């Protein structure tokens, strides 16, 4: 733990050097380094190059105006090697990428992509790291879902470097599965010699066993640049109190942050602020009810956001361009898990499915139809798995929420209980 | 459309003329002459014809008086023709016909007729235009639902103008089929020679086929000849105007009339008025949600309306009959479809059905059991084709409601979202 | 019923005398005898007894006092048989097992013992007398549910009188359910020769399906003791004016009665009053819904309940042991049925399970699909059967609460409507 916040620490104290640096290159004000678009674009820039550049946003004579500029590669490179004392820190770089990745996963839908693949695109909520290039860190292996992985196998499946980079991945999907009918189907596809549709039919199945069963699957709360530069800037040791990507820290950070964002005509600042709070805790797939318990006012789905995306387009024009504070606080915490929930066990049940009359009374009398009526090779013995959940069943108990206060995790909070944040759209209502 | 609007203009300025006609005649006041029950009446009369007579209203020293009268059937027939311009005008009657079809569609369950016809008296929803006479209008045979088709076939299974009359009723039902799969069954009980219960199992299936995957069932706002009349009366013409069954025009109509009724002891006159409106817009099986959007006040389950029929028997006294005003108004309007719905495509989803929990929080983990679960020669093409479907699927995409000055329907408002009017009884609640 | 009325209002006539009887050996006060706590000792003595003891609290100087006293078991049975007029008086004793039974079915889960006979832990609200010893009253046997029945036979298949015992408990799980199917499923484990694992695998089917074709077990408002001595003690003459305990009686009693309870710390005494309630009237597995409007108030869920069991260990410590009143008195009164609702008949229906849109709007178009979908050797007609039956499903056609002056049950009112008690628990949320 001392170790991993040291090195946590050490990285995100990298990241706010950097971003410092690559302020005062630009000559912008304070104000201006903490707008999310500027942040963005920076954060865009030494992804890049490792010519480079994109739009930043200064403020003269009382509007907004957009100034696109270059840097070289090279010098961009340099930058980051100083600003990370020496190394190369590839850690923090990744880190960029998939503070970005939750980004897309919160703004972006990827139907049109998931067709191509063969996929439901019902599956949005298995595509955490989608938009993640394929070999990307070990940190972004982990933060990728089910979908994900699944996604670009088939895209491999559709030069005996590429075996061992589908095996590689296939262990990777492997490792993310719960139970072992789900792990020995994906032996059954990685021990396959010249992969084809076999494979792809397993790899379709095991998708969709994996919003029952669901997978484990990395969280990690990952801020913009901006974020970290500023603490840095404004005396707080990343390195002497270490950092945490899945504790107290960045509800912590973000507690004592403010970071601005370019809001068009029409938009409710709230809902860009909704926006970039789900991706800043890796919250896009989430159920909205618990997002809402701890945010502390109510997480809308996306279809009922009056919001676009963060990013301001080339196009657009910068004139009717106004600047608002993103809300990006919690009334709780709570600490990312890498658990998809329980799978299985199966030990003992403990409820009530139905009921017994007692009182002679004109009614209904309820009972859960689908669970009774439920209980009347290795996909077989996978469908009877999944058959046996219930949406009712309860994963992680006794784990709860936390005040802002309470660092160490000492006394939680059991939340008593709309779901889906992509689930409202002009096809279907969910 | 103008055409269409010229002769649909013509067939109600006629019955407005014929109203007119048989209200001097019976030497009735305005008042009376726009009592609802006495409207049924005369539209009773005219279709009788093609002696005849039935029970009248009048206003004697402070109280109600029912005075049943009759007519020659030739006297009113030759009063009908006059009053459309010297033609036979088959159509307006039709169309007092469909207006009778709605309010019954809307007032009585027809329970009773379908346990006879050997059908499930759950597809309520399917039953328009079934107290419509076989062999009705061209107009008719669009009202008619599914359930009807599919019960006259029936009748007809359990004189080789009978098979021609066989092959028509097949070819109405079959044009109301939205998918291939449910027309190719169709051909196979029309080609059947000498129909038996093969067919009637065939139609049954296809029944309960259309309770998912609907229908193309035409459906016609039309109004008691009072309204028509007391509009030809004040100085409206509907053939310089022009008239719609679909478009604004009934609601128009509607908005611009005051129509009343005999109210009961026990009755309320605002649950009345809902029966009423309900019909005119043939609304008696739209989802409650719908009917309430538009109305502007909540639409409620036949079991929750404290109203009985609009019909006032000889058998009850008229001393306790009190009259009342119906409210016949709506916030907006819509257009009356001939559509379904949406049965095919199946052009991708862009939807979501899970979660992936990012949060360590005690709760349950939903997911969209039935949708998930259901991925695992023409019956067979048609149950895995309504399996597909969910009720959460929409129907209608970009199309809205209406402001009442919106004539031409430029700017659809979607509306933001208890369903059924006949799922509140002693028996079920649904 | 005047019969009925004459036996029952004698043995409730006996438990009085008795318990007064026992209140003036022990010197307690009135307020004391009327201590819930004080009731059950006084309650398990007597059962005990057919040396024995318990605890039994006073009251010396503002503060409660526990002091366990012993009995010699032939003492006892004297004041019981004496009390109860001569006579050994076995009905009188089952009675308070029954009232223990129900206070039982309230407090505690019998989850743990589920489990061991190879139950779904789900099938509590088939465990009504579960507690109850084999081999009880006639009374016993009514009021023993489905699931119990099954249990009991299980721990007999895992001295040709224990054929003879085999069959009673057979007949009794028998005479329970009402269908065919499953009375033909019963002869089949009763007929069977020495016992096994087929008879284990038929008897855990049939306890399934008692969850949607449920069994006819009988309800019986039982009483502590104190409740009944109070009256005799007060001036009420069981005998004279007979007794009920599933016509308005008890409930009229419980209306004209105080009985006290401890209470814990942190206990709320609301709860403890829910609990007690329950088990008075038999209602640990009703619909919460039907509870809630005939007590008047909210009815809420076991999870949900800030209250543990009504008796006192040894362990915890008086000193923090404050007295509260019981709220047990009700809005209505409803009889006590032995009816587990409609099973069978399938007469015809009556009902909504689409819709047709009328509107040309934006929506889902909703429909039932499980039913719509359904209707797509002994167990084979069982499966059926239940595969039939929907939630939606109304029994108990005509009969409603009553008022509490209504004491001849001339006024039924039908209400208009979380159903489950133990469905709230860390594993489930039903
Ligand atoms: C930024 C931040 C991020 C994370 Br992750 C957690 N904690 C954070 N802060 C730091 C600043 N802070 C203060 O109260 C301070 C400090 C101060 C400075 C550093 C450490 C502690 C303290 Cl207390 N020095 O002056 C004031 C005033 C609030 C908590
Ligand atoms: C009855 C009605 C049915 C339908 Br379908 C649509 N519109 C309708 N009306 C007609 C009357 N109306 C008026 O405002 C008028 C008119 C008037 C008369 C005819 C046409 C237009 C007008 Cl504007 N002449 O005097 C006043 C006053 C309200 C709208
Ligand atoms: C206890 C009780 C249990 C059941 Br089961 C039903 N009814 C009950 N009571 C009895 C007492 N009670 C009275 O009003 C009385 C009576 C009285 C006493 C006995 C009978 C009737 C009456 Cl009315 N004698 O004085 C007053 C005062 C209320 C109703």
């Amino acid at each position: 733990a001392t170790e991993i916040r040291a090195s946590v620490g050490k990285m995100i104290d990298g990241i706010g050097r950097f971003y410092i640096q690559m302020c005062t290159e630009l000559k912008l004000s304070d104000y201006e380094g903490r707008l999310i678009q500027n942040s963005l674009t920076i954060e865009r820039m030494v992804l890049s190059a490792f010519k480079t550049g994109g739009p930043i946003y200064r403020r003269v004579d009382g509007k907004w105006r957009r100034e696109l500029i270059l840097y070289d590669k090279e010098e961009i490179r340099r930058i980051w090697r100083q600003a990370n004392n020496g190394d190369d820190a590839t850690a923090g770089l990744t880190h960029m990428m998939i503070w970005h990745s939750n980004l897309n996963d919160a703004t972006y839908q990827r139907t049109r992509a998931l067709v191509r693949t063969g996929m439901d695109p019902r599956m949005c909520s298995l595509m955490q790291g989608s938009t993640l290039p394929r070999r990307s860190g070990a940190a972004g292996a982990a933060v990728k879902g089910v979908g994900t992985m699944v996604m670009e196998l088939i895209r491999m499946i559709k030069g005996r470097r590429t075996r061992i980079a589908y095996e590689r991945m296939c262990n990777i999907l492997k490792g993310k599965f719960q139970t072992a009918a789900q792990r020995t189907m994906v032996d059954q596809v990685r021990e396959s010699r010249n992969p084809g549709n076999a494979e792809f039919e397993d790899l379709i199945f095991l998708a969709r066993s994996a919003l029952i069963l669901r997978g484990s699957v990395a969280h990690k709360s990952c801020l913009p640049a901006c974020v970290y530069g500023s603490a840095v800037a404004s005396g707080y040791d990343f390195e002497r109190e270490g950092y945490s990507l899945v504790g107290i820290d960045p509800f912590r950070l973000l507690q004592n942050s403010q970071v601005y964002s370019l809001i068009r005509p029409n938009e409710n600042p709230a809902h860009k602020s909704q926006l970039v709070w789900m991706a800043c805790h890796s919250a896009a797939f989430e159920d909205l009810r618990v997002s809402s318990f701890i945010r502390g006012t109510k997480v809308v789905p996306r279809g009922k956001l009056s919001t676009r995306g963060v990013q301001i387009a080339s196009n657009e024009n910068m004139e009717t361009m106004e600047s608002s504070t993103l809300e990006l606080r919690s009334r709780y915490w709570a600490i990312r898990t890498r658990s998809g929930g329980n799978t299985n066990q199966q030990r003992a049940s403990s409820g009530q499915i139905s009921i017994q009359p007692t009182f002679s009374v004109q009614r209904n009398l309820p009972f859960d139809r689908p669970t009774i009526m439920a209980a009347f090779d290795m996909r077989t013995e996978i469908i009877r798995l999944m058959e046996s959940a219930r949406p009712e069943d309860v994963s992680f108990q006794g784990r709860g929420v936390f005040e802002l206060s309470d660092e160490k995790a000492t006394s939680p909070i059991v939340p008593s209980f709309g779901s889906y944040f992509f689930g409202d759209n002009a096809e279907e209502y969910d």
